[PDB]
């Protein structure tokens, strides 16, 4: 049930808060165009995942769904946030490297299915649908990881050091960070309850704050977002 | 009701499956990036295709709405799908004839009122208000077919021959089966209940693949999508 | 309750009609590439406008939240509307002034943040909590008439005079009307009940028209659209 692991929310929701405020007062005599966007997309992940966090926390982003065999309580609000905030950070790879509009698009939808398709899932009173739903969520963000492995890391090779070396290091924490997701889904309570809401709403937490505040971190303390 | 149509869903998950595949396997070895983005909004559209009809197979899409006199069963998951997949068909014809950005934020609006609207009329609980979204939605589609034949055949006259007529072929297809819609769905469960919705669902089946697959198929196999 | 306020309903929906169907037959010969894109963003506003005011008046966009003690009659389409509408406001400014891609998402997504976080407090059952997704989404809006009054302005001094002008009349006009929405819901029913439903729709209904027709008619009918 929701009431245990809101500590877990709350210190989500201040170190989402907070990092928007570091990343807002660091960009703020920023003139390169360039640095500009990454500052942009950047400071938005964590304040969208701020706003989403503290409808968990209020009780809001939480709901009940029914299967198996009981009424499992489903935070919804987490897709809500993915679904905005996973793409911006895939955009922060695709400027960094210089995407073609083609990939770009590919990557969008392929990551909109990714958490479209894990929304049903977690929302699917059928408990043994979810998992398909699960696979074919997991077959998205396969997908994703492979063409920003392969596909960016070429890319990178075109640009100067800085870039290149910044990407790497990005792209490493998101392949690494990124598949911890369906792991921790398939085992807590929107999947087979292995772990408890308490323990997942924690790796939840752990996985949300390095994927957004330490992506944000590493990327916008490097000279990479310089033209 | 919903149970018997199962089948017509079932060929329906299947070919924009398999039509998802086969476009994947098709544009993998593709470098020009103009025939990139081809690629990448036309593989899109069947797989968004093919996560909601699985949802309408699954009984996820399936809501049932009071209107009328009875209990009415309205598979809501198409209007999701089209959200997105209506679009991206827009963009591959912009694409293709090189329309103006104001051209296509118009075509990208009227689309999404076209869908936004029908929804609100499948959905909508006094069964004489359903028929007012169904025109709006209507006078919707027709703004977007009128540029399309009118406006983007003209823009295609500009192109090399290749281009033009693969145009007219995806102008002309694009033309008929989108028109066919609001006509089954004025004949159908959720309008006028005429046809079953058995029947129905075949309809929007054939339209549907016809329409994505089909229409891919034109696309991705001429040369037109080259520059 | 929603029933004596609908004749505010019905003129709004009447003039956000009759307000695209002018716009739509203004721009009808113009050939100008970029009077082209603000018809197109100017045209649209007003339309989506007019679809969710309709789903208002015929009752749809309705719904009751329980809070404080009692049964609250919220009408939730105003987020649909503005979640689309206030955007492309801002993004008819950012033509006009040519603004960084950068500050035009982070303009975007601060704007997609005010009317998401507005929404999530006009239906939270908290009472208390109602206003914290207010001051939130406040904080939000301040961002943005901070960017267009500050940021916008001097970007327009590098315009021609026409430009800078018409600029400075859109922008003194959204900052006074925009600010007005947050005072109307915190003195309306979505928050401390001092206005009555009746009263309250018809200031959003003035504000909308203004902020829409009005501040489309002050643009569409300026040279400044022309490049
Ligand atoms: C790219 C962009 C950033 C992504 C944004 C996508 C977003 C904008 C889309 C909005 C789309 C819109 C068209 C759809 C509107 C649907 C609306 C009418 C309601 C939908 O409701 C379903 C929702 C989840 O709601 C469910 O959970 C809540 C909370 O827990 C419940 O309150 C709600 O009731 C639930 O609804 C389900 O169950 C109801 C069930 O009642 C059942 O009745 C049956 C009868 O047989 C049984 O009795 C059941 O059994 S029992 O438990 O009691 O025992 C009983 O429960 C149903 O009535 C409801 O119908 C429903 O089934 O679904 C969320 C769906 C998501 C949004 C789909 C996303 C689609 C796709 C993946 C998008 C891909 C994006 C692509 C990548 C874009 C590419 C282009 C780019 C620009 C590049
Ligand atoms: C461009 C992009 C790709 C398009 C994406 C748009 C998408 C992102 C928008 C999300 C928008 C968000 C701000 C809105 C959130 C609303 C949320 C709070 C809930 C909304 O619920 C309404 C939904 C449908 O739900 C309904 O169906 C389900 C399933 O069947 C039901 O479970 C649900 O309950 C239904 O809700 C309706 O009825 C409830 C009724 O209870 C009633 O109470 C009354 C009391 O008098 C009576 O008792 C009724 O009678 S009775 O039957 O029992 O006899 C009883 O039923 C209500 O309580 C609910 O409030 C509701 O009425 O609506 C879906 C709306 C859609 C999404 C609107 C889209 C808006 C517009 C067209 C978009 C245009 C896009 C534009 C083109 C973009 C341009 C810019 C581009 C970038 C270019
Ligand atoms: C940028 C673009 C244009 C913006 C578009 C955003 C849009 C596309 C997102 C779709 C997102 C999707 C992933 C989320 C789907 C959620 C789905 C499963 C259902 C969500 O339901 C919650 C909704 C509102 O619904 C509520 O109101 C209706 C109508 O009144 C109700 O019918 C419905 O039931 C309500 O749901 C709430 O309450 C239910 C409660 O039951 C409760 O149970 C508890 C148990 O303890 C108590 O018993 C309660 O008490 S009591 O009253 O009876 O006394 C009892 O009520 C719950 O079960 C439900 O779960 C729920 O709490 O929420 C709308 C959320 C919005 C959409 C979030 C937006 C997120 C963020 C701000 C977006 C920022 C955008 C950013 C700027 C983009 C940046 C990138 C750009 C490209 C630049
Ligand atoms: C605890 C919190 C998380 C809770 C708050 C709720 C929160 C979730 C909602 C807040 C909204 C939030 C979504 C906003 C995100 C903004 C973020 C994306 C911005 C990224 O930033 C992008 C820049 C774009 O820059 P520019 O304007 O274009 O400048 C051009 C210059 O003139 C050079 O030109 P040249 O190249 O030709 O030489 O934003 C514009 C630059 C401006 C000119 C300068 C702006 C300065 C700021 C207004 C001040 C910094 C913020 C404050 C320290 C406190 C923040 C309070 C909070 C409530 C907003
Ligand atoms: C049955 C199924 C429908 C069920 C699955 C669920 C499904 C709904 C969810 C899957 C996600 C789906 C949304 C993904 C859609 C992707 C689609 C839009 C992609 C279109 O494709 C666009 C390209 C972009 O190309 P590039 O990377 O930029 O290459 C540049 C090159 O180096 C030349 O450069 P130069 O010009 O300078 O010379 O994608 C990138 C090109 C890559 C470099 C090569 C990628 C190869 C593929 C990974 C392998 C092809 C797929 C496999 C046969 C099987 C598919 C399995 C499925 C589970 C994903
Ligand atoms: C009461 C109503 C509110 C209720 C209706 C419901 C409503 C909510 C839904 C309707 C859909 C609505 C969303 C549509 C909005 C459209 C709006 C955004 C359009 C803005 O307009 C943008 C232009 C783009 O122009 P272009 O095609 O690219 O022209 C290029 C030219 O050849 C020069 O080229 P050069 O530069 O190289 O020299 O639209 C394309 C220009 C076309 C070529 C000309 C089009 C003309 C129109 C079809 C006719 C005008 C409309 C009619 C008077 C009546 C309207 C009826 C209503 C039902 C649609
Ligand atoms: C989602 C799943 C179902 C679908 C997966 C798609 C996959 C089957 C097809 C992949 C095809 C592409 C490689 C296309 C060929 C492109 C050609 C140019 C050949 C190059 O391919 C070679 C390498 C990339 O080059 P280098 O590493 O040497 O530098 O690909 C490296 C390829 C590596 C070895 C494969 C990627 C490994 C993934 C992580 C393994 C996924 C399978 C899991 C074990 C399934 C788990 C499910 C369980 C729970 C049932
Ligand atoms: C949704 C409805 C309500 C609104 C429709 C809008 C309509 C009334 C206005 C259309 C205006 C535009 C044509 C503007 C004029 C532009 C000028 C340059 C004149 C050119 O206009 C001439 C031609 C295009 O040129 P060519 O075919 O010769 O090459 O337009 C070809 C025009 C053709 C003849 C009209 C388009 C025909 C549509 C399909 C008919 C819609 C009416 C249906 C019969 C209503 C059904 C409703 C029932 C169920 C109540
Ligand atoms: C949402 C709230 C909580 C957060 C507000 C953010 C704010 C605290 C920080 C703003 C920082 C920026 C000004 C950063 C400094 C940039 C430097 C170059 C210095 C320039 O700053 C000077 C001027 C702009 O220049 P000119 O007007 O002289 O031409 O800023 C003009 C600054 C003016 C004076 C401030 C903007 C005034 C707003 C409207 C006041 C908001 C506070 C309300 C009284 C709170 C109400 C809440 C109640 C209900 C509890
Ligand atoms: C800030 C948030 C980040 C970086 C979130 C990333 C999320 C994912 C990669 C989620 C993936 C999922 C699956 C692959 C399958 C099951 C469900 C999900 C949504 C948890
Ligand atoms: C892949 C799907 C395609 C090409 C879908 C096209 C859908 C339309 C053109 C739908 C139009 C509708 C109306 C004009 C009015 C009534 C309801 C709709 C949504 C069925
Ligand atoms: C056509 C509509 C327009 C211009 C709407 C503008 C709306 C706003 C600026 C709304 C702001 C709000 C807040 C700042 C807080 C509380 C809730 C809102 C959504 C009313
Ligand atoms: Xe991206
Ligand atoms: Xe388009
Ligand atoms: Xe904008």
């Amino acid at each position: 049930t929701g009431r245990p692991e809101w500590i877990w929310l709350a210190l989500g929701t201040a170190l989402m808060g907070l990092g928007t405020l570091y990343f807002l007062v660091k960009g703020m005599g920023v003139s390169d165009p360039d640095a500009k966007k990454f500052y942009a997309i950047t400071t938005l992940v964590p304040a969208i995942a701020f706003t989403m966090y503290l409808s968990m926390l209020l009780g809001y982003g939480l709901t009940m769904v029914p299967f198996g065999g009981e009424q499992n309580p489903i935070y919804w609000a987490r897709y809500a946030d993915w679904l905005f905030t996973t793409p911006l950070l895939l955009l922060d790879l695709a400027l960094l490297v210089d995407a073609d509009q083609g990939t770009i698009l590919a990557l969008v939808g392929a990551d909109g299915i990714m958490i479209g398709t894990g929304l049903v899932g977690a929302l699917t009173k059928v408990y043994s649908y979810r998992f398909v739903w699960w696979a074919i969520s997991t077959a998205a963000m396969l997908y994703i990881l492979y063409v920003l492995f392969f596909g960016f890391t070429s890319k990178a090779e075109s640009m100067r050091p800085e870039v290149a070396s910044t990407f790497k290091v990005l792209r490493n924490v998101t392949v690494v960070l990124w598949s911890a997701y369906p792991v921790v889904w398939l085992i807590g309570s929107e999947g087979a309850g292995i772990v408890p809401l308490n323990i997942e709403t924690l790796l939840f937490m752990v996985l949300d704050v390095s994927a957004k505040v330490g992506f944000g971190l590493i990327l916008l303390r490097s000279r990479a977002i310089f033209g």
